[PDB]
């Protein structure tokens, strides 16, 4: 069903290709305060080349 | 069309020379504040060298 947040990405891996799943979610409650103005930076994850 | 904020730019490459764009976007709602005095603050990007 794929709970929201969640994609299906097809990936020419080194053998054959593989429908891995790409994921993402909060970290921190929302309404830190209902004015709050921070850059929602993002934090990427799962051995990353650069 | 070259939707807005994007120009043609020649290259001279390491072979051939190739014409690649150059692009740029916001990247937050501006009128965080309509009184907001924060200087407009760049992120380059793009494996620059220094």
């Amino acid at each position: 069903v794929t709970p929201p947040g969640v994609v299906m990405g097809l990936a020419w891996t080194a053998m054959g290709g593989s429908t891995l799943f790409v994921e993402t979610s909060l970290r921190r409650p929302q309404d830190k305060d209902a004015k709050g103005d921070k850059d929602g930076s993002l934090e990427v994850t799962g051995q990353l080349g650069e």
